[PDB]
């Protein structure tokens, strides 16, 4: 039978169908996950989107900053789950970095209240969604976030490097946590993958120099990467999140799976 | 319709039914691989314990230290899985270092020929296995070994940590000629097992000390662990080479998956 | 003679005479450095403290929070060490979380508010000080953090192991801002030192089963330190600084020293 | 007075004036240090060599390979400084790949009597040194040895990559020993040094497509590396060899000081 055969996971973080979360969501449906998706924002946009993946699944609100939210969150995926019911898996593909912390603007001119805002979307919301979320899983279960190698600086990325950075240590402390409950918590850290936002930069919208940055990054990424690096394709990470989200890897926890066709291990 | 479905997978390194290779091939056969496997010297009291897996599988003999073994080892695969066959898994799973590199010998007394014995067959042999299987291995194919976390000094483990840092260098280089034909290359950084030396050192064997020095690493493995460890049950380790063997983790190359509870995240 | 003769550091974080700041302050002193300090909140016990020091050093208020404080900053520190005369080092010995995010609090626990309170002291304020001071920077120069090594998790720490991972990336983006200046950026990855939080007698915002596992983490440190580990000694630390501080280190920038005794290297 | 005034270093590693091991001696004696040097092979012409170094040395004969060489070692030490007299410093500078490990050869064609000689003298002679001059060392001292940093694979340098791997594991373990004497234990991490052999290679010696390989190896280091990196300038490596034989980093052991630039901090 398929990889996720009769498990029931939550979702976070579509927003278009370029999104890694609507590959991941296609993926673990394909494999026989029966699936609760949550959205931020844009309701009816999410709703138009999620209609397009391969099995109908119930769409909750969810504003990772909105302390309501977060509280109703379990009850509310309970009620769309049905009564005694628990998740077996919990991905975690939300991320967020205002413009003046990530793109054209000078490091040191990032405002704090703008980073902070990037570091709670992209590192603490880990934390919370787990709080949250735990309670209502099962024992064997596993959370999984989307990570972006920050152990080494790179132009452009800046605080949502530094966002990352904290993200791995989140995993790490949620990991202690998640298993009083027999439950993992990992993190797929991804080579870049062109989502609207990344076509839209290597188009120009913030200019020819940050256009031409995230080609040389990809470029280096595929060259580096001894199976190569296809950034049009998201399949090989929505694949990774499952195997985490699958019984196949049992014994990681608070851990990072690399899928970025093994380009951090190589230097040149 | 397990994991491994149709996969002609080369598993090496049993010698007892504790051998961490006996979990593999036992979880690879319940998940639908047809197997060939190695054996070191006996082949006649090894045929006996592979004798007690779910199926039947070519026994070859494979010292990695012979030149010849190596040589014919592509020729001899080809012969017991039909001609115009060929591996899609390659398992290493093959360590050794002499008494004087590794227990209760002083790190300074173990003599360099020793050492050298040691990292032939823990370390240089991965590239040796590699070398040969990969002409007569298909793309998408994947390459396994077995790590011991050896980024921090032990007590102990001395020439035998020595050799798993050099063979987690000789996986990112065989990650390189792997690359060349689809195939992925990777090491399971594993939590102590209950194997043969293992549990000759814990009964005994060098001595009170030498004991207590292994049951204190596995009582703190599975303290730090936020999952916990068992160091009696292989089959965790067996799953992960599996989830690496499988279609699951595509874009992961030259790197290390730790199937260790999540130990080495965790400093106490 | 000295390592720092005829340098001009400037040395902030001083509150007690047990702060790692204060034995960085004497140590550069003791070696020939003409030293800056800013103080924080106490100015009063502060200037107290500070005229324990072997030499006289003008004390100037930076709350790392207030805007004000950093826009002023370079204009003040150059009033002070005279007009044409440039920084040759900066330290930055500033941390803080509260008690919700570092102690016996559960991790889930911490409200972002204090979460955010936290890594905009110990984090941000590493490129908010060096925004402000790389101005008044002469080539060849040193910029100093203080890190507590967060590649693992471990109890108690918590947020500010979030917040330290957090520090680890700003002090690579700020390397590269500081290497236009011909300045260097580099973080001194202690072990655990008894200042005022971490006090077990008098003071401290350690106290009952939290000063419990800091004893626990007391005792490893010193036993996985093949040197050993003495939290009562900030000098060997704050020789480190120095070292960093010198021309000694002159191809040493993004990175992390550690003055632990040698603890992280070792597992047992 | 000098940073090394007083103190007694074995440096062993000189064979050309462009050696690493020249500079370190160049700059350790300028620092104030009364050093012993160790030849192999060539001693006639490592002695017209090092006549030109800024003071006289006596130079001893020491093949890592030979046991009598190293049986006999401390002895011939302690008569060249005097009975009574300790070393307070050793620095390995000592490497050796042969061409079939290292350079134009496929990376599985190196055979292992090879791969064994290159590990010996690179890795395992780190360990033979230290066990001959540590009841020769004094409390406080100072083991120092080379690297080039082997946590990424890279082209050409291949079994030379994978024995750094080695003497990384190796330094570990010889900080547990030197500890029990007070003696710390660490590697410098250079970035790409222009030794007389690595001119050769970037001349063509092992061909056009070698040299532009070392050349955009190079060209990558400097560009990553905040500060730059120059390849025809050894003297920030000297430098920070003798920063680890002073007593301002007395905290550090079984450690890595990267004197790169900065450049492994850095992706692009
Ligand atoms: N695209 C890449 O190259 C790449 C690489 C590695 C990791 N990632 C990470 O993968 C994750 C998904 O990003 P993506 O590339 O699919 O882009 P995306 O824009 O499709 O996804 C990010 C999601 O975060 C959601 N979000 C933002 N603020 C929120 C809030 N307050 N509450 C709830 N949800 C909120 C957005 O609605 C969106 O669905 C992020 O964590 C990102 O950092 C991306
Ligand atoms: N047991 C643990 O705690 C642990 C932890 C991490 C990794 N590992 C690694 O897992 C692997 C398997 O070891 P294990 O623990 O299952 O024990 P094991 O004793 O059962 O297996 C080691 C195997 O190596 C084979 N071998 C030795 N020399 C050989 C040679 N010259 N040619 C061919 N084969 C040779 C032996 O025949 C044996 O089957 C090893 O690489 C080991 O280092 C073990
Ligand atoms: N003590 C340890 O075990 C240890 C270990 C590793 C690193 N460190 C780090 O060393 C540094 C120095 O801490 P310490 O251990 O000497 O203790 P400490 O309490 O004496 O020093 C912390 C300093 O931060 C200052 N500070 C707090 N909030 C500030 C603000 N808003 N603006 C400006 N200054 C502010 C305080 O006034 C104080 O001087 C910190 O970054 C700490 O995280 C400490
Ligand atoms: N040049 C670089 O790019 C670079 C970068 C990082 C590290 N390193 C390392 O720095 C060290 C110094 O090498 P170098 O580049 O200055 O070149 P080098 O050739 O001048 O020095 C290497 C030394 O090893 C000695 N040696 C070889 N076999 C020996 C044996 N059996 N016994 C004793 N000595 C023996 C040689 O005589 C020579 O003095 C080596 O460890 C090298 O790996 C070099
Ligand atoms: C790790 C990762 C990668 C991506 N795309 N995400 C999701 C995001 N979350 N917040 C973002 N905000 C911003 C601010 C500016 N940009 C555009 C830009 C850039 F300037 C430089 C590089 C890439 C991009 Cl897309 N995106 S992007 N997370
Ligand atoms: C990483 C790992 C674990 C196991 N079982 N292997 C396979 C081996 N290959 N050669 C070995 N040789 C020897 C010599 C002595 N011992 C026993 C011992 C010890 F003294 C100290 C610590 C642990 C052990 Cl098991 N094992 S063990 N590799
Ligand atoms: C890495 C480090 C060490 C020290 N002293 N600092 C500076 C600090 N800045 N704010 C702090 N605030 C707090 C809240 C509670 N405590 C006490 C406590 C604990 F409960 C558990 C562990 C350690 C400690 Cl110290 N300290 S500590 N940074
Ligand atoms: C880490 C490091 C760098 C250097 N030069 N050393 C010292 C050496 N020890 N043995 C060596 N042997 C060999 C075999 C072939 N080459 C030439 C060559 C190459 F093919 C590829 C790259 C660089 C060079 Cl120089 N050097 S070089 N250690």
């Amino acid at each position: 039978a398929g990889l996720l055969d009769g498990k029931r996971i939550l979702v976070s973080g579509i927003i278009t169908d370029s999104s890694i979360a609507f590959h991941i969501a296609r993926v673990a449906q394909e494999q026989g996950a029966q699936l609760v998706l949550t959205g931020f924002d844009r309701l009816r946009l999410i709703q138009r989107i999620t209609d397009r993946l391969p099995a109908k699944a119930p769409l909750l609100e969810l504003d990772v900053q909105n302390e309501e939210h977060l509280a109703s969150l379990a009850g509310r995926v309970t009620e769309a789950i049905g009564a005694g019911n628990k998740l077996d898996g919990v991905v975690h593909s939300i991320g967020f970095m205002p413009q003046t912390g990530m793109g054209i603007n000078p490091f040191f001119d990032a405002p704090y209240a703008d980073v902070s805002k990037g570091i709670h979307i992209s590192a603490y919301s880990y934390a919370s969604m787990a709080k949250a979320l735990l309670p209502i899983m099962n024992p064997g279960g596993s959370i999984v976030g989307m990570d972006f190698d920050p152990s080494r600086a790179m132009p452009a990325y800046n605080w949502m490097t530094v966002a990352k950075s904290a993200l791995e240590s989140v995993n790490r402390f949620v990991a202690r946590e998640a298993g009083k409950y027999g439950v993992r918590s990992n993190l797929v850290a991804a080579g870049p993958i062109r989502t609207l936002a990344m076509s839209a930069i290597v188009g120009g919208a913030l200019g020819e120099e940050a256009g031409a940055q995230i080609q040389l990054l990809e470029e280096g990424w595929d060259q580096r990467a001894p199976i190569g690096w296809n950034m049009k394709d998201a399949t090989p990470v929505a694949k990774t999140v499952c195997a985490l989200l699958s019984d196949w890897l049992p014994a990681t926890t608070g851990d990072i799976i690399y899928a970025d066709g093994g380009a951090h291990t190589q230097l040149l």
